[PDB]
């Protein structure tokens, strides 16, 4: 009557095929990227678009915890339990995460609707951004070229 699309199989599609990924995010999204203007305690923000979006692998959107020899726990996983309304956290064991992701799911067809990664994270001055910009579309080719 309704039957959605699956929080297990949508995202096996999402971790292999690339413009799948791409259709399935929104344009803008609800998070601006904020970095600090070389003067340390300084707020600006910048419109996330497609065009520094950062490709993401299975091994990026599972549930569990990994272990480093040199940083400890790392966790990633869905912490909200919902019918349609999960969204997802990587990080370590008692800290924050860096890696979030929005998901919603409306007319049975999930899209992400937000975005956290730390390839434009705090310590990133503006002034070296668009170069940030074009390396993370480097490994992005290295992915799309090869996850149809």
């Amino acid at each position: 009557g309704a039957e959605e699309e699956d929080f297990k199989t949508f995202l096996q599609k999402f971790t292999s095929s690339a413009s799948f990924q791409y259709s399935r995010i929104k344009f803008p999204l609800k998070s601006p990227i904020a970095l600090l203007k070389d003067d340390g305690e300084t707020e600006q923000t910048f419109p996330f678009t497609r065009e520094k979006w950062a490709l993401l692998d299975e091994e990026t959107l599972k549930e569990g915890r990994t272990t480093e020899e040199e940083g400890g726990t790392y966790i990633s996983h869905f912490t909200v339990n919902e019918p349609a309304h999960k969204e997802f956290e990587a990080g370590y064991d008692e800290s924050e995460p860096s890696l979030r992701v929005v998901f919603e799911l409306t007319d049975g067809k999930w899209y992400v609707t937000d975005c956290y990664n730390d390839w434009y994270n705090f310590d990133l001055p503006i002034n070296e951004l668009e170069e940030t910009i074009q390396a993370v579309q480097e490994e992005n080719k290295a992915f799309e070229e090869l996850h149809p």
